[PDB]
């Protein structure tokens, strides 16, 4: 089996990507934020405390023929943003563009954090790194992925992000189509649960190449490229007017700016970010000071290849006995 579904971005920023998926019996579709760095594939839900409730689309699992509580089965999740959600669970019936799990499971929130609750365009999250990251208590559960993946016609899925417009994910195959010339694919860690995988180095600009090991994880769910400071501090100087601000929470640079790209290594190829990609505009409405979309992961503990880099790249999720991934250029 094969699934294909367009995941679009939620606003004017690329702030994130939602992807529509049916759950249950007949279908309820919520659009979800499919996300490489997490493992729960969690709702909003008839059970979400009313008052966290704001303007989302519930599954509401007394609806679904085919939802069953899973008893005893809890969750609770904490994101590297400082969000969280926690709840109960049910399993039930899961489609993603064709695809269809049955038996996955659905965790519904019973609380969602503010920052969940102020973003109504996003109905939960679908998980898609290692299982062995999920958190439902007493007995874990496995991603849609690792679900689906002994249906596929081959255990991938890719991740074709696009730059302010739909992009799509695809499962069990590789669209031929959707990148120009090679895939280039590198050795992939599960030790951490992630994608984590180790960049050859980059360049700011027109700049030389430097080598140099990176190791960072590919998390679709991240919005931008947090990077060693070392690293973000050269693309950064290359920008007239550009500071790291304590204040706002990063590097920000005069809105009037032109970008130079950011280009990353794969193996001995390389993935150009534009510098387009890099502008997050103003930090308040009206401001002329912009958000970079490169910062410094010197206070995260992992380096990650978020959004800003993903979609540069047709990202292939190979999880093959010995996972890798794969970049092409598109």
């Amino acid at each position: 089996s094969t699934g294909s579904a367009t995941t679009t971005p939620i606003d004017s920023l690329d702030d994130a990507y939602i992807t529509p998926v049916q759950i249950g019996t007949p279908a309820q579709t919520l659009n979800l934020d499919f996300d490489t760095g997490s493992s729960d594939l969690w709702v909003f839900s008839s059970e979400t405390t009313a008052s966290e409730v704001d303007g989302q689309t519930i599954y509401t699992p007394s609806k679904s023929t085919t939802a069953k509580l899973l008893s005893g089965a809890t969750w609770s999740i904490s994101y590297g943003d400082g969000s969280s959600s926690s709840g109960d669970v049910y399993t039930d019936t899961v489609s993603v563009g064709g695809l269809t799990v049955t038996g996955q499971a659905v965790e519904s929130a019973k609380k969602v954090s503010s920052s969940f609750t102020e973003d109504s365009t996003i109905d939960g999250l679908l998980g898609l790194a290692f299982s062995t990251l999920n958190t439902v208590s007493p007995t874990q559960q496995k991603t849609f992925f690792d679900n689906a993946k002994a249906s596929l016609d081959s255990p991938v899925f890719t991740a074709d992000l696009g730059y302010h417009a739909p992009g799509t994910y695809n499962f069990g195959f590789i669209d031929t189509t959707a990148y120009t010339g090679s895939i280039t694919y590198t050795a992939v860690s599960t030790k951490q649960g992630f994608w984590e995988w180790t960049s050859t180095g980059y360049a700011v600009g027109s700049g030389t190449f430097k080598s140099t090991s990176i190791d960072g994880i590919a998390d679709t769910g991240t919005t931008l490229l947090y990077l060693p400071a070392t690293v973000v501090s050269a693309y950064w100087a290359q920008v007239s007017g550009a500071k790291s601000s304590s204040s706002v929470g990063g590097y920000v640079f005069p809105c009037s700016a032109t970008l130079p790209s950011f280009t990353f290594g794969v193996g001995s190829a390389r993935i150009v970010i534009p510098g387009d990609y890099i502008d997050f505009g103003p930090i308040s409405t009206g401001s002329s000071s912009c958000f970079g979309g490169i910062q410094s992961s010197a206070g995260i503990g992992i380096n990650i290849f978020g959004d800003v880099a993903l979609k540069a790249a047709f990202v292939v999720f190979n999880g093959a006995t010995t996972p890798t991934l794969g970049f092409a250029s598109k």
